[PDB]
């Protein structure tokens, strides 16, 4: 019943506060001890700046929670007791192969082995692994804590038990899991993002709007409503129903659509222009960036406690 | 200096109420009686709702502002003294140069003519009239006390005092305008919006994930971010940098646009399946629509306020 954090990175850590809040033991292994100890204490301090803005999840005090969170380096010690791994390691497909045939030839058939893997298919990860049916990745987005999606994509040869088991334990923790039905380049996420990057991109290089407007467009309209609803519900509210949108906007949409010009290539002159409306906005150093992050991700805290408040 | 609202219908009481929060006298014309005064019935109730939850923009009280904003019959002594006329009668291309030919020869050299249109653009809307360079389309997103973007299109002989002006202005209300530089079918966040769509339908055409599913990856995560930050300034954040992000993610975006469908035809088997998904979720009846979108407006109401804070 105990969960196995494998890699102590950013998003091993999330992970682990995450299971942590759900009453989970989790175990967290990494094969650099320098590495789980500094894990150790950037999690307890993030627990206590959670604690401290009244922004920790679950009903488990901060001190339980970090008693709950403990380090192992023996993997086969690792994997006692364990009812889901999740692989954190960089997304390197050989390392991930590496560990997960490492994995393979010491659990048992109940365990569930779960990449983070944002990229990576199923297929080139988990083919040929012994216990290739309990296998899955689970990928949450950045950052984890505050938004809820993780994308369950399984391989051909997945058990439905496993992503079943997966979605209830995702559900369990405050997650909010989705079932993509087959692996796919992208997954979903990602597939949604670069269709909005592409035409954006094409609409600067255009000039039909500067970089930062373009953003605002975003921020300040569509954006706001897509925190709370998704793109198919919206059209169904924004009409008497999805039958009567698309009535009334298929023909514009096709029309638009069909206007559309070529792939980007995602360089040159507009990447230039782009990148230095960015930059003005943000400039590019490890300071500012971390700054604006910062921001980011504490208007995405505040999202998330009135998300969960409506 | 005062304001003109053509039309008293949603769109039109909506930005009623938003010049009055500016401090701004406002005229409310329309063509039917019986629609003027339940225009003032409907925001005198409105205005009492946001007072009582604290939801009112600007510093002026509920009862200062209500009294700005006043009925009027006669066009010809509505435009006097007045700035600027937002035209708000219904998306139909005679109706408004109807309106915009009556008011164009009344109007002086000064008064901004601007245009709420989702969809028409100013060429065919202006074109002819005198007063052209006056001309603009101002296009909010419902609802408008909520959402900021208002999207500046002008005609090609608009003049860049009259955008200027009406930038000014709309910054001036609380509202977030942008500048789309050269008109453009679905103006910007419509064609943002489609590009979503298209992607999302074939996904779920393809067997990819469910319809439920796909408007959970936009609200439970990438319309997190979205509610803050652009798309560009998004990839600049997710990278030391845009140039970096374009560095290690062009190569697989261009790989999964290219795999990208065709345009979708928005009916038989996949809007069966989706509109089926979404009126599982929220039924197609009048009622049931109107207490999700009671719902979505409230989301937004908070998240405006949540905004305005970060």
């Amino acid at each position: 019943g105990d969960v196995l954090i494998v890699g102590s990175g950013l998003v091993g850590r999330s992970w682990a506060m995450l299971f942590a809040s759900g009453g989970f033991r989790v175990k967290l292994y990494d094969i650099e001890p320098r590495q789980i100890t500094g894990a150790l204490e950037n999690i307890r301090k993030e627990m206590k700046s959670l604690q401290q803005s009244g922004s920790l999840k679950g009903s488990l005090s901060a001190e339980e929670q970090l008693s709950l969170i403990s380090s192992c380096t023996n993997l086969a010690e690792a994997v006692e007791g364990v009812v889901h791994i999740q692989e954190c390691v960089p997304e390197n497909l050989d390392l991930k192969r590496k560990i997960f045939a490492q994995l393979d030839s010491i659990v048992d058939d109940r365990v569930v082995l779960s990449s983070s893997s944002s990229c990576l298919l199923p297929s080139k990860l988990f083919t040929g692994l012994a216990h290739v049916k309990q296998c899955i990745v689970a990928h949450p987005v950045n950052p984890p804590y505050y938004i809820p999606l993780v994308e369950l994509v399984p391989h051909p040869e997945t058990s439905p038990a496993t992503v079943d088991r997966t979605h209830a334990l995702m559900r369990k923790i405050g997650q909010s899991p989705v079932r993509v039905l087959k692996e796919i380049d992208g997954f979903v996420l990602n597939r949604l993002q670069y269709a909005i990057i592409s035409e954006a991109w094409r609409l600067v290089e255009e000039g039909i709007v500067s970089p930062s407007d373009l953003d605002l467009v975003m921020s300040d309209g569509l954006g706001m409503r897509y925190a709370f609803i998704g793109p198919l519900e919206t059209m169904h509210l924004n009409a008497e129903g999805m039958l009567s949108y698309c009535d009334r906007y298929s023909e514009g949409m096709k029309r638009v659509l069909k206007s559309f010009g070529s792939i980007p290539e995602f360089s040159g002159a507009t990447v230039e222009k782009v990148n230095q409306a960015m930059c003005k906005k943000v400039p590019a150093d490890p300071e500012h960036l971390a700054a604006r992050r910062e921001w980011r991700d504490e208007c995405l805290k505040r999202l998330a406690k009135l998300k969960r408040q409506m």
